[PDB]
């Protein structure tokens, strides 16, 4: 019993962390393979920031300007090249330490595990949820840039996030491994705006079923709903709309419990428009929605 | 910017995790130089856990009983003790891969990260507070008996606990690696109660202290308090007292953001006294004691 915000044991992905620096910048790369990725304004200075041409900021750039750092050995870069907003660095060395790996574009309200990084070196892990205005809530100061998210099926890890910048907001934005961001966001030193952030609907509902699993059952009530009236509920309280597919996902937590989807969101309606009056789900006061379908079952089951 | 509960990378501790089986029950050991640490349960049956002698028990049990596996190869037991209510296995083999390590008992109210486990497997990782009443609100189930609690410093592993039990009351309890339980609890089937518990007072403060660094300035008030006068009112939420041990464990933090610490305990007060009025504070609708006022400069400078 018990409920937490769980990472990925983060080993597989520490073996891969390394520090890239290009002129006066220092950041964060990912060592698979012969390869170094890294976010691409490691190329950039403070005033190339504003309005950066990077095509034409890397051309002054060669193989010898990014020093390739893993722990205290030097990496050789004998290639380098631009895809969307991260460098390639073709390096001599295979990392030996190279996981099984995939490189996946995550869907908005599906979750994973940060690895915090600075200098080449982790500082923590901790578990995201991408949110449906494709920004994380994470951890990460200056020099973090480069930090990737990931997920692990047994041995193999799908990289899914590459963090490149916070928004004045204090939320985050990053890329997917093969350069390209997550929302409408670019890497230029100018104001930028995540739009409106919506609640992970099935998700909280997900939520719902590990709290009436781990005996929290105060919250379930004698009523149930319709996907368009629990639909009209959600939209009024800025929750993501409910479909037929998410209550499929729902379908192994609805069988364990026993309690039908439409009847766990006549509860969540209630919870919605009466608050918690004080009282608490998983020791929480409010509704968690950075908890998918999936992590509930894989939490609840103790899959290694 | 940005807080959350985060853990320390935990590849250090996944290199250690190995099987250990006897007779049918299976749990986690950590292996360490040549010797295998796991809870001493595991020479149980679930009739011998009503009323066990340990020693009558191990008596019935010889090295070729123990069964460890690390991965998927075999170690050869060539040692068994019994040392409090852990056993040290001893194996022909010292573990490759054991990182710099000390085993340190932690005091109530400091922070560890587990590496929750299943069949010499790791499966999660999140961060824990030894609570006052000496238990622990992990996410724990049957199978994860032998998984480990610690910290890291730069490069040496301090564990400090492994996962022994969980209470009807849904909350866990382990010891330290030398077998020593955190609390009354003994190794035993029996109704146990973990006492009352309280809120870590200098980690409420240290985690408004993360608030103020990260934005989050509404409830910081035109009031101060003394440490007697602020007791009172800990005394009457169950809250522990706070001392001038605290107050100057805050110190770094209270010169980091300019305010006093005896004005953050009036914060604290008007936040008892009257809730947060459909409000939150780093993303949370209730005051946060999980986060040790080291944690949260160390989250705060990004020390890796
Ligand atoms: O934020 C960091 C660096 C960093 C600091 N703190 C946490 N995480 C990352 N760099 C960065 C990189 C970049 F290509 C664009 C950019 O634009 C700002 C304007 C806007 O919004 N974002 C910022
Ligand atoms: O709880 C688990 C096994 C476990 C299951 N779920 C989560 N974590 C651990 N074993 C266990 C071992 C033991 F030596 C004593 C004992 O007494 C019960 C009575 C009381 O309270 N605790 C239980």
């Amino acid at each position: 019993s018990g409920f937490r915000k769980m990472a990925f044991p983060s080993g597989k992905v520490e073996g891969c962390m390394v520090q890239v620096t290009c002129g006066t910048t220092t950041l964060n790369g990912l060592w698979l393979d012969d390869v170094v990725y890294c976010p691409r304004h490691v190329i950039c200075t403070s005033e190339d920031m504003l309005n950066p041409n990077y095509e034409d900021l890397l051309i002054r750039k060669s193989n010898h300007n990014f020093l390739v750092q893993a722990g205290n050995v030097q990496l050789r870069v004998i290639g380098h090249s631009m895809q969307n907003c991260v460098l390639k660095l073709k390096v001599d060395t295979a990392n030996p330490k190279t996981p099984k790996y995939k490189f996946v574009r995550i869907q908005p309200g599906q979750t994973f595990s940060v690895l915090a990084c600075y200098n080449g070196s982790p500082s923590g892990v901790y578990q995201c949820a991408m949110r449906p205005n494709f920004t994380i809530k994470g951890s990460f100061l200056n020099g973090s840039c480069g930090s990737v998210g990931f997920n692990i099926d047994y041995d193999c890890v799908s990289f899914c996030y590459m963090h490149h910048m916070e928004l004045p907001t204090g939320v985050h934005a990053g890329t997917d491994l093969e350069g390209n961001f997550y929302g409408p966001f670019v890497d230029r030193q100018t104001a930028q705006a995540a739009g409106t952030d919506t609640t992970i609907t099935v998700n909280v509902l997900a939520w719902l079923y590990a709290a009436v699993i781990n005996g929290d059952r105060w919250f379930l009530n004698r009523f149930t709903t319709t996907l368009n009236d629990f639909n009209l509920v959600a939209m009024k309280y800025n929750y993501e709309p409910l479909t037929q597919d998410h209550v499929d996902i729902l379908g192994p937590l609805s069988a364990q419990t026993g309690i039908a989807v439409l009847d766990m969101c006549a509860s969540l309606k209630e919870l919605l428009q009466n608050g918690m009056n004080g009282r608490t789900i998983l020791g929480s006061a409010l509704l968690e929605d950075e908890f998918t379908p999936f992590d509930v079952v894989r939490q609840c089951s103790g899959v290694t």
